[PDB]
């Protein structure tokens, strides 16, 4: 808590994922322009929001000025965000 | 080597923010990312950016159609870094 005060300005890396899959090296080498990669995410599901590699939230894609963004639709508690980042 | 499974991730974008901000976010908060709206999305294999493309739907799953990709030689180089 006094500990927390010292951490508030630490920059954290945020990544937003549309989905994941797995493929062989062979398939990676054979892919071409136009190749289609199917992901583990279903229509109707939100995108994932990771902070230093930990899933803390999910959301929906929005346009902000010229950039993609995400509006948070699901998130863990602030205490759980700390716990996960402290793993 | 050809049969080794690799992890593929498709990213909409990235940003950086402080821990304070991360802890203040709530339902409805907006996070702006580093990708511009006309750009294709990133395709990473084992964390290495090898391709970019456009999002598609295949039946009920999301997918990506590749629009930019490095050479097969360069794919192998990156995966062997």
């Amino acid at each position: 808590s006094d500990k927390l005060e010292l951490l508030l300005d630490i920059p954290l890396k945020v990544t937003v994922e549309l989905g994941r899959t797995r493929m062989t090296l062979k398939r990676v080498l054979e892919m071409i322009h136009g190749s289609i990669i199917e992901l583990d995410k279903l229509t109707g599901e939100p995108v994932d929001i990771l902070v230093n590699g930990k899933l803390i939230a999910r959301g929906e894609v929005v346009v902000i000025d010229e950039n993609f963004g995400v509006r948070i639709t699901e998130i863990v508690s602030p205490k759980e965000r700390l716990e996960l980042l402290n793993e």
